[PDB]
């Protein structure tokens, strides 16, 4: 018997108000043939996890009595890295010591342990296995635990919609220092796409620019420069000199920033909106739609990879391999280790409150 | 020889400052084999016509000296109804008395006559021909003169992008009292599509609403109602009771109105923006793109039909048949007849100045 902890809520609301910790049992002596028990290594806090709890994100786990509660309760967290502890008699795809992530969203990763079926999980190579496979790196816990949302988002937006000609064509993105933005710059470099990253001005601007360019952004401009009529010829020349075209815009900001990046595209451009900065709508001039054959659409990795296991698998495999081959780097998380002195839900509540400090990873 | 008049400008600007009327001669008795001489019967004043004159429209006729000016001067007008008066020795597709429209944009329709090739024109049936062939109606001059843009725009937006299920599915549009809006309502009735028309409020709202419903709008709402959060449930219930979905939004306004109609689409909705209400960008909440698989695109009839003569023909033939059958109606134009006692360009200048009165048609 294993006693486990899970972070739950019985009603939607702010995490600081509605979260609690539930102790529950998992019978490791009574595994069904296709069942596996996993023990959590780490799980991050993403905006989507918080919005889910808040009741404003339309993909969420059902409230159930599964954790032995008095009322139906929902678990929390959609991504996480776990270690396989024990497998049932018919399980061949997993064995003890393997690393896994959930195969689907809404699994609930803010907890110490989970019992599921072997197909509720996708195997990642653990460091010993990457090493034995001759790879120069193994995945870190943070890499494994955040692999399933941000890296896939960047990869898919860049490859699944418009085909950019390698060595010629351009994408432009705002939120250039966001997690997805930094992955997009790296993947753009790997795919041989040119890119412009648009970022907020800041005091250490020269250093941030050099850092993004090392990641793979071809050019970096500020939002003031994006807005500036008089800075605008510089950008047209960049694209002209390359011999290609700006075909794709990635928007996670909205408002004036969305306008500014849309206007930099050539004719027949596509914008994908994958995020937003509160009550700031996507704002595009009428003339771009009518006279420049401009299209604006959305991206939501959750919906896209719903009923597309092959696309999910093959994208995941490439991201894993790139970490192993030293070709992709993650932003560092602030790690809080659960040792059992403080209620689990409180580590996550602190993480939520401290979101502006950086990506919060609760580790175990 | 024929003595003709054309409305020209040598410099871009407001029509009231830059237009003048140029006399020119057309060699009546000296047509090349494929050439055609037409007399204008009527040409409307459209916003795009004015925008070309202002120099802020991306598709314009070349400035030349072919009208007998001293400087380069461009003609005016893209839409118009002409009557063939004489044809060259190898023309078989057209004869004297035939009604025709220009086959391409930038023809210059604000003039009394023109010389072209047979392939610069598309034939429409004249009323004598429709009548002789047993049709209950023939085209009026206004119908013919205005057939080439607005009716085709309404037909194509409704049928070429998304397939609406007869009896069940919905489109929503703003500018419901616009020429295109009133065509879309009628086409909606004829093809059994449900529709919501959003219109600005006005002192005679009830009369306008009754009139749009007779043309074929299923429901008519004000912009206030469009902006109301509390009205969402009524719209949701209209769509639920029909068993269909709101799949298509037609936007010619921008700003809050565009937000409003977008929000009323079901998942997987498409917006086509075909016009805009002066410095009001298309404004779409982030959540629609991410969570409702919303797409926003453009519509420009000039670009769509450039190299799709067959789509143009087929569409036009339908509008022509509906007019002959009495199934489609135009909005009545204010007509100013050119008789030689007032300079032609002054008739157009007055029309531009009187745009708020209604569509202006100069006749000959």
């Amino acid at each position: 018997m294993i006693t486990a902890q899970a972070v739950l809520y019985t009603q939607h609301g702010e995490p600081k108000d509605v979260l609690f910790t539930q102790s529950f049992e998992i019978d490791d002596d009574n595994l069904a043939p296709n069942e596996v028990i996993v023990k959590t290594l780490g799980s991050p806090i993403n905006p989507s996890d918080i919005n889910q709890i808040q009741g404003v994100y339309p993909s969420k786990p059902a409230k159930t009595t599964g954790f032995g509660t008095a009322e139906p309760a929902a678990p929390c967290g959609n991504e996480g890295l776990f270690e396989v502890i024990k497998v049932g008699s018919n399980v061949s795809s997993l064995e003890a010591g393997d690393w896994v992530i959930p195969s689907h969203v809404n699994f609930g990763t803010w907890r110490t342990h989970a019992l599921g079926n072997d197909d509720d999980f996708i195997k990642l190579p653990n460091p010993a296995q990457s090493k034995a496979n001759g790879k120069p790196n193994g995945l870190t816990i943070n890499q494994g635990a955040t692999i399933s949302v941000n890296p896939l988002t960047a990869y898919l937006m860049l490859t699944h919609y418009v085909k950019l000609t390698p060595g010629k064509d351009w994408f432009i993105q705002n939120g250039g220092t966001s997690a997805v933005g930094k992955y997009a710059s790296q993947i753009g470099k790997l795919l041989n796409f040119n890119s412009i990253s648009v970022i907020r001005d800041r005091p250490n601007l020269d250093e941030v620019v050099a850092s993004l360019k090392e990641l793979g952004a071809t050019q970096v401009i500020t939002e003031d420069q994006n807005n500036s009529k008089e800075f605008g010829p510089t950008i047209k020349e960049w694209i002209k000199q390359s011999g290609g075209e700006a075909k794709l815009a990635l928007n996670c900001v909205g408002g004036k920033s969305s306008t500014g990046i849309a206007r930099k595209l050539n004719n027949n451009g596509l914008m994908l909106t994958y995020g937003g900065m509160s009550f700031q709508p996507v704002t595009i001039p009428t003339s771009l739609y009518i006279f420049k054959n401009f299209t604006s659409a959305g991206f939501w990795v959750t919906e896209l990879l719903k009923n597309n296991k092959e696309l999910k698998t093959s994208t995941l495999n490439q991201i894993i391999a790139w970490y192993e081959e030293g070709k992709l780097t993650d932003a560092k998380s602030i790690e809080t280790l659960y040792d059992g002195t403080k209620p689990l839900h409180e580590l996550y509540q602190d993480g939520v409150a401290n979101s502006k400090d950086g990506k919060q990873l609760i580790t175990y």
